[PDB]
C-alpha cells in the first residue's frame, strides 16, 4: 500500500513510519513545509504508526534527536516515538479490510489528516490547536500537548486494568478532536476501508 506523507505544515517535520518492532519504508525521512514522500507499506502489516517528529538534530549517520516523537535517536525509525505524538494508525488487510483511525492516546505535537486516496470510505482529522489549547498540566516543556498517562502514569489514565472512564484530560482532546481517540477505551472512530486501499497523511492539514 502507498501512503504519500505530506508536510502542509510551515515547519519541517520529520515523518516516521513504524510497527513497533520494525520500520515500515525506510521508517523516517526530512520533510521541509510543502515536501511530499510516498513510503510503500506491506498488505497485512498490524498496528502500524504514522507520526511527525519536530525539532529534530541528526548527525551524518542519521542519529539524533527530536523534541517530539524521538524513537531511539534515529532518523529512520524502527521503534514508536516519544510521546507527544499524533498518530496515524492503521491495520491492513486484517480479514480484507483496512481499519485507520487517528488518536491523541499519546498526545498531539502536529494537526493531522489521514485520508484514503481510493474509494470506499472516508478520511478522519484532528486539525484544531491542541497545542495552544493545552492544559496548563499537559504541556510538555519539549513542545506538544501531553497525555494525561505520560504526565500522570495512573492506571485510570493509563487504562491500565481495561477498567477506565473518560476523564476531565481525555474530554479536553474529545472536544477539540472528536474524531481522534482521546482515550483507551474512546468510543472508537476507526474507519474500515476496502483491503489494500492506498493513503494520504497530511501534516497541518488547514494551515
Amino acid at each position: 500500500a502507498t501512503f504519500e506523507i505530506v508536510n502542509r505544515c510551515s515547519y519541517t517535520v520529520w515523518a516516521a513510519a513504524s510497527k513497533g518492532d520494525a520500520a515500515l519504508d525506510a521508517g523516517g525521512r526530512q520533510l521541509n513545509s510543502g515536501e511530499s514522500w510516498t513510503i510503500n507499506v506491506e498488505p497485512g502489516t498490524n498496528g502500524g504508526k504514522i507520526w511527525a517528529r519536530t525539532d529534530c538534530y541528526f548527525d551524518d549517520s542519521g542519529s539524533g534527536i527530536c523534541k517530539t516523537g524521538d524513537c531511539g535517536g534515529l532518523l529512520r525509525c524502527k521503534r514508536f516515538g516519544r510521546p507527544p505524538t499524533t498518530l496515524a494508525e492503521f491495520s491492513l488487510n486484517q480479514y480484507g479490510k483496512d481499519y485507520i483511525d487517528i488518536s491523541n492516546i499519546k498526545g498531539f505535537n502536529v494537526p493531522m489528516d489521514f485520508s484514503p486516496t481510493t474509494r470506499g470510505c472516508r478520511g478522519v482529522r484532528c486539525a484544531a490547536d491542541i497545542v495552544g489549547q493545552c492544559p496548563a498540566a499537559l504541556k510538555a516543556p519539549g513542545g506538544g500537548c501531553n497525555d494525561a498517562c505520560t504526565v500522570f502514569q495512573t492506571s485510570e489514565y493509563c487504562c491500565t486494568t481495561g477498567k477506565c472512564g473518560p476523564t476531565e484530560y481525555s474530554r479536553f482532546f474529545k472536544r477539540l478532536c472528536p474524531d481522534a481517540f482521546s482515550y483507551v477505551l474512546d468510543k472508537p472512530t476507526t474507519v474500515t476501508c476496502p483491503g489494500s486501499s492506498n493513503y494520504r497523511v497530511t501534516f497541518c492539514p488547514t494551515a
